[PDB]
Protein backbone atom coordinates (compact mmCIF):
# COMPACT_ATOMS: atom_id res chain seq x y z
CA UNK A 1 0.00 0.00 0.00
CA UNK A 2 3.01 2.32 -0.41
CA UNK A 3 2.15 5.37 -2.52
CA UNK A 4 4.66 6.19 -5.26
CA UNK A 5 4.36 9.76 -6.51
CA UNK A 6 6.38 10.76 -9.53
CA UNK A 7 7.80 14.32 -9.62
CA UNK A 8 9.40 15.58 -12.84
CA UNK A 9 11.35 18.74 -13.28
CA UNK A 10 13.84 20.34 -15.66
CA UNK A 11 16.66 21.27 -13.33
CA UNK A 12 20.21 20.03 -13.05
CA UNK A 13 21.78 18.14 -10.13
CA UNK A 14 22.72 20.48 -7.31
CA UNK A 15 20.55 23.34 -8.62
CA UNK A 16 18.60 25.34 -6.00
CA UNK A 17 15.27 24.06 -7.32
CA UNK A 18 16.52 20.46 -7.48
CA UNK A 19 17.74 20.68 -3.88
CA UNK A 20 14.31 21.92 -2.78
CA UNK A 21 12.70 18.85 -4.36
CA UNK A 22 15.24 16.57 -2.71
CA UNK A 23 14.23 18.15 0.57
CA UNK A 24 10.55 17.61 -0.30
CA UNK A 25 11.20 13.95 -1.01
CA UNK A 26 13.03 13.56 2.34
CA UNK A 27 10.25 15.24 4.34
CA UNK A 28 7.46 13.23 2.65
CA UNK A 29 9.39 10.04 3.54
CA UNK A 30 9.92 11.19 7.16
CA UNK A 31 6.35 12.35 7.79
CA UNK A 32 4.82 9.19 6.24
CA UNK A 33 7.29 6.77 7.88
CA UNK A 34 8.15 5.65 4.34
CA UNK A 35 4.51 4.95 3.29
CA UNK A 36 4.64 7.75 0.69
CA UNK A 37 7.60 7.98 -1.66
CA UNK A 38 8.44 10.84 -4.02
CA UNK A 39 10.30 9.51 -7.06
CA UNK A 40 12.37 12.36 -8.53
CA UNK A 41 12.91 12.73 -12.29
CA UNK A 42 14.97 15.86 -12.63
CA UNK A 43 17.18 17.30 -15.38
CA UNK A 44 14.41 16.86 -17.99
CA UNK A 45 14.53 13.01 -17.61
CA UNK A 46 10.83 12.86 -18.47
CA UNK A 47 10.80 15.77 -20.91
CA UNK A 48 11.05 19.53 -21.15
CA UNK A 49 9.33 21.88 -18.70
CA UNK A 50 6.26 22.07 -20.98
CA UNK A 51 6.11 18.32 -21.67
CA UNK A 52 6.18 17.30 -18.00
CA UNK A 53 3.68 20.02 -16.94
CA UNK A 54 1.38 18.88 -19.73
CA UNK A 55 1.64 15.36 -18.30
CA UNK A 56 0.88 16.61 -14.74
CA UNK A 57 -2.10 18.61 -16.03
CA UNK A 58 -3.47 15.58 -17.90
CA UNK A 59 -2.79 13.14 -15.07
CA UNK A 60 -0.14 10.88 -16.69
CA UNK A 61 2.29 12.21 -14.10
CA UNK A 62 1.46 13.11 -10.52
CA UNK A 63 3.69 16.15 -10.14
CA UNK A 64 5.82 18.50 -12.23
CA UNK A 65 7.59 21.82 -11.80
CA UNK A 66 7.47 24.66 -14.35
CA UNK A 67 9.06 28.07 -14.25
CA UNK A 68 6.59 30.92 -13.82
CA UNK A 69 7.23 32.32 -17.37
CA UNK A 70 6.68 28.78 -18.77
CA UNK A 71 3.36 28.61 -16.89
CA UNK A 72 2.33 30.76 -19.94
CA UNK A 73 2.06 27.57 -21.99
CA UNK A 74 -0.95 26.98 -19.62
CA UNK A 75 -2.52 30.22 -18.32
CA UNK A 76 -1.90 33.94 -18.77
CA UNK A 77 -2.41 35.06 -15.15
CA UNK A 78 1.03 33.96 -14.13
CA UNK A 79 2.42 36.77 -16.35
CA UNK A 80 1.93 39.14 -13.38
CA UNK A 81 5.21 37.90 -11.87
CA UNK A 82 7.28 38.71 -14.99
CA UNK A 83 6.42 42.42 -14.93
CA UNK A 84 9.62 44.51 -14.66
CA UNK A 85 10.13 45.75 -11.09
CA UNK A 86 6.76 44.55 -9.80
CA UNK A 87 8.87 43.09 -6.95
CA UNK A 88 12.34 43.77 -5.54
CA UNK A 89 14.54 41.72 -3.22
CA UNK A 90 14.12 44.15 -0.31
CA UNK A 91 10.48 43.00 0.14
CA UNK A 92 11.01 39.28 -0.50
CA UNK A 93 9.85 38.07 2.95
CA UNK A 94 6.54 39.87 2.58
CA UNK A 95 6.09 38.34 -0.88
CA UNK A 96 6.72 34.88 0.49
CA UNK A 97 4.25 35.46 3.36
CA UNK A 98 1.55 36.58 0.91
CA UNK A 99 2.08 33.50 -1.26
CA UNK A 100 2.29 31.14 1.74
CA UNK A 101 -0.58 32.37 3.90
CA UNK A 102 -2.32 35.32 2.20
CA UNK A 103 -4.94 36.34 -0.38
CA UNK A 104 -2.32 36.06 -3.16
CA UNK A 105 -1.67 32.39 -2.42
CA UNK A 106 -5.42 31.68 -2.32
CA UNK A 107 -5.95 33.39 -5.70
CA UNK A 108 -3.05 31.42 -7.21
CA UNK A 109 -4.63 28.22 -5.84
CA UNK A 110 -7.85 29.12 -7.64
CA UNK A 111 -6.05 29.81 -10.92
CA UNK A 112 -4.16 26.51 -10.69
CA UNK A 113 -7.37 24.56 -10.01
CA UNK A 114 -8.95 26.04 -13.16
CA UNK A 115 -6.16 24.36 -15.19
CA UNK A 116 -6.24 21.03 -13.38
CA UNK A 117 -3.42 21.68 -10.88
CA UNK A 118 -2.73 21.99 -7.11
CA UNK A 119 0.28 24.09 -6.04
CA UNK A 120 2.68 22.40 -3.63
CA UNK A 121 5.85 24.56 -3.74
CA UNK A 122 6.49 28.08 -5.06
CA UNK A 123 10.20 27.41 -5.42
CA UNK A 124 12.44 30.45 -5.50
CA UNK A 125 14.11 30.94 -8.90
CA UNK A 126 15.49 34.41 -8.46
CA UNK A 127 16.04 37.78 -9.99
CA UNK A 128 17.70 38.10 -13.41
CA UNK A 129 20.57 40.58 -13.98
CA UNK A 130 22.10 41.90 -17.21
CA UNK A 131 25.55 40.67 -18.15
CA UNK A 132 27.90 41.35 -21.09
CA UNK A 133 30.97 39.81 -22.74
CA UNK A 134 32.88 42.99 -23.66
CA UNK A 135 30.87 46.20 -23.30
CA UNK A 136 31.01 47.65 -19.77
CA UNK A 137 27.59 48.13 -18.18
CA UNK A 138 27.31 50.23 -15.04
CA UNK A 139 24.37 52.52 -15.90
CA UNK A 140 20.96 52.45 -17.59
CA UNK A 141 22.39 54.34 -20.58
CA UNK A 142 25.12 51.72 -20.99
CA UNK A 143 22.32 49.26 -21.95
CA UNK A 144 21.30 51.30 -24.99
CA UNK A 145 21.98 49.46 -28.24
CA UNK A 146 23.25 46.36 -26.47
CA UNK A 147 22.44 43.24 -28.47
CA UNK A 148 20.89 40.98 -25.83
CA UNK A 149 19.78 37.38 -25.96
CA UNK A 150 16.22 36.74 -24.82
CA UNK A 151 13.97 33.78 -24.30
CA UNK A 152 10.65 33.66 -26.17
CA UNK A 153 8.94 35.60 -23.36
CA UNK A 154 7.13 38.64 -24.74
CA UNK A 155 7.68 40.55 -21.52
CA UNK A 156 11.43 39.82 -21.68
CA UNK A 157 11.57 41.17 -25.25
CA UNK A 158 9.50 44.26 -24.38
CA UNK A 159 11.68 45.01 -21.35
CA UNK A 160 14.83 44.95 -23.45
CA UNK A 161 13.23 47.16 -26.11
CA UNK A 162 12.03 49.58 -23.45
CA UNK A 163 15.60 49.98 -22.20
CA UNK A 164 16.77 50.83 -25.71
CA UNK A 165 18.41 47.43 -26.13
CA UNK A 166 18.33 45.23 -29.21
CA UNK A 167 16.69 41.92 -28.20
CA UNK A 168 17.38 38.72 -30.12
CA UNK A 169 15.47 35.59 -29.09
CA UNK A 170 17.92 32.67 -29.18
CA UNK A 171 17.45 29.16 -27.86
CA UNK A 172 19.40 28.28 -24.76
CA UNK A 173 21.48 25.76 -26.71
CA UNK A 174 22.63 28.47 -29.15
CA UNK A 175 23.32 31.08 -26.49
CA UNK A 176 26.91 30.26 -25.47
CA UNK A 177 28.05 30.20 -29.12
CA UNK A 178 26.23 33.49 -29.76
CA UNK A 179 28.03 35.15 -26.81
CA UNK A 180 31.38 33.58 -27.73
CA UNK A 181 31.15 34.50 -31.44
CA UNK A 182 29.70 38.02 -30.81
CA UNK A 183 26.27 37.66 -32.47
CA UNK A 184 24.92 39.04 -29.14
CA UNK A 185 26.70 41.30 -26.63
CA UNK A 186 25.03 39.92 -23.48
CA UNK A 187 22.02 38.33 -21.82
CA UNK A 188 20.00 38.52 -18.61
CA UNK A 189 19.77 35.75 -16.10
CA UNK A 190 20.56 34.74 -12.53
CA UNK A 191 24.20 34.51 -11.57
CA UNK A 192 23.73 30.92 -10.44
CA UNK A 193 22.23 29.77 -13.78
CA UNK A 194 24.98 31.63 -15.68
CA UNK A 195 27.79 30.21 -13.52
CA UNK A 196 26.28 26.72 -13.56
CA UNK A 197 25.95 26.89 -17.39
CA UNK A 198 29.62 28.15 -17.43
CA UNK A 199 28.70 31.30 -19.32
CA UNK A 200 31.03 32.91 -16.71
CA UNK A 201 33.93 32.02 -19.07
CA UNK A 202 32.75 34.42 -21.78
CA UNK A 203 31.41 37.26 -19.55
CA UNK A 204 33.15 40.33 -18.19
CA UNK A 205 30.49 42.62 -16.70
CA UNK A 206 27.28 42.36 -14.71
CA UNK A 207 24.82 44.80 -13.11
CA UNK A 208 22.38 44.03 -10.27
CA UNK A 209 19.45 45.08 -12.44
CA UNK A 210 17.02 42.53 -10.88
CA UNK A 211 14.69 43.42 -13.79
CA UNK A 212 12.77 40.12 -13.77
CA UNK A 213 11.58 37.82 -11.00
CA UNK A 214 10.52 34.21 -11.31
CA UNK A 215 9.64 31.07 -9.45
CA UNK A 216 9.61 27.36 -10.25
CA UNK A 217 6.09 26.11 -9.54
CA UNK A 218 5.72 22.57 -8.25
CA UNK A 219 2.22 21.39 -9.09
CA UNK A 220 0.32 18.19 -8.42
CA UNK A 221 -2.43 16.98 -10.70
CA UNK A 222 -5.56 18.20 -8.86
CA UNK A 223 -7.71 15.12 -9.53
CA UNK A 224 -4.87 12.99 -8.17
CA UNK A 225 -4.48 15.20 -5.09
CA UNK A 226 -8.25 15.10 -4.49
CA UNK A 227 -8.10 11.27 -4.67
CA UNK A 228 -5.68 11.03 -1.75
CA UNK A 229 -6.57 10.52 1.92
CA UNK A 230 -6.59 13.73 3.99
CA UNK A 231 -3.51 12.64 5.98
CA UNK A 232 -1.53 12.20 2.73
CA UNK A 233 -2.72 15.54 1.40
CA UNK A 234 -1.48 17.11 4.67
CA UNK A 235 1.89 15.36 4.47
CA UNK A 236 2.37 16.71 0.92
CA UNK A 237 1.20 20.25 1.80
CA UNK A 238 3.38 20.44 4.90
CA UNK A 239 6.41 18.84 3.29
CA UNK A 240 6.09 21.40 0.49
CA UNK A 241 5.84 24.40 2.83
CA UNK A 242 8.74 23.19 5.00
CA UNK A 243 10.96 22.26 2.05
CA UNK A 244 10.30 25.69 0.58
CA UNK A 245 11.60 27.41 3.74
CA UNK A 246 14.88 25.58 3.21
CA UNK A 247 14.86 26.07 -0.56
CA UNK A 248 14.45 29.86 -0.31
CA UNK A 249 17.39 30.03 2.10
CA UNK A 250 19.56 27.62 0.05
CA UNK A 251 18.83 29.79 -3.03
CA UNK A 252 20.28 32.87 -1.26
CA UNK A 253 23.40 30.87 -0.36
CA UNK A 254 23.93 29.50 -3.89
CA UNK A 255 23.35 32.96 -5.43
CA UNK A 256 26.04 34.41 -3.10
CA UNK A 257 28.37 31.57 -4.12
CA UNK A 258 27.70 32.31 -7.81
CA UNK A 259 28.38 36.01 -7.41
CA UNK A 260 31.63 35.20 -5.62
CA UNK A 261 32.57 32.93 -8.52
CA UNK A 262 31.89 35.83 -10.91
CA UNK A 263 34.18 38.09 -8.94
CA UNK A 264 36.87 35.39 -8.66
CA UNK A 265 36.77 34.92 -12.46
CA UNK A 266 37.35 38.65 -13.04
CA UNK A 267 33.79 39.77 -13.78
CA UNK A 268 33.07 43.36 -12.75
CA UNK A 269 29.78 43.30 -10.82
CA UNK A 270 28.38 46.81 -10.51
CA UNK A 271 25.96 47.74 -7.75
CA UNK A 272 23.61 50.21 -9.46
CA UNK A 273 23.18 53.54 -7.78
CA UNK A 274 19.74 54.69 -6.67
CA UNK A 275 19.66 57.06 -9.62
CA UNK A 276 20.42 54.30 -12.14
CA UNK A 277 17.94 51.86 -10.59
CA UNK A 278 15.27 54.49 -10.80
CA UNK A 279 15.97 54.94 -14.52
CA UNK A 280 15.58 51.18 -15.07
CA UNK A 281 12.24 51.21 -13.22
CA UNK A 282 10.84 54.18 -15.08
CA UNK A 283 12.04 53.09 -18.51
CA UNK A 284 10.48 49.66 -18.08
CA UNK A 285 7.16 50.74 -16.53
CA UNK A 286 5.49 51.23 -20.00
CA UNK A 287 5.71 47.45 -20.40
CA UNK A 288 2.99 47.11 -17.77
CA UNK A 289 0.62 49.21 -19.93
CA UNK A 290 1.51 47.19 -22.99
CA UNK A 291 0.39 43.95 -21.32
CA UNK A 292 -2.39 45.45 -19.16
CA UNK A 293 -5.20 43.82 -21.06
CA UNK A 294 -3.68 40.39 -20.52
CA UNK A 295 -2.96 40.53 -16.69
CA UNK A 296 -5.81 40.94 -14.10
CA UNK A 297 -5.59 44.23 -12.17
CA UNK A 298 -6.54 42.43 -8.94
CA UNK A 299 -3.49 40.20 -9.24
CA UNK A 300 -1.12 43.11 -9.87
CA UNK A 301 -2.62 44.75 -6.80
CA UNK A 302 -2.04 41.71 -4.56
CA UNK A 303 1.60 41.49 -5.63
CA UNK A 304 2.16 45.25 -5.24
CA UNK A 305 0.69 45.15 -1.69
CA UNK A 306 3.65 43.01 -0.66
CA UNK A 307 6.11 45.75 -1.71
CA UNK A 308 4.88 48.69 0.44
CL1 LIG B 1 0.99 7.89 5.26
CL1 LIG C 1 13.98 30.21 -25.73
Amino acid sequence: KRINIRLAHPMAPGNNVTVGYEKFKELVAEKSNGRVRIQLFGNCMLGSDRVTMEAAQRGTLEMASSSSPNMANFSKQWMVFDLPYITSPEHQQKLYKAIDDGELGKKLDEIAASIGLKPIMYSEYGYRNFVTTKKPIKTADDLKNLKVRTTDSPIEVAVAAALGMAPTPISWGETYTALQQGTVDGEGNTFSLLNDAKHTEVLKYAIDSAHNYSMHLLMMNKAYYDSLPANVQQILTEAGREALTYQRSITSELEKKAEDAFIEQGITVTRLSPEERAKLVERTRPVWDKFKDDIPAELIKLVQETQQ
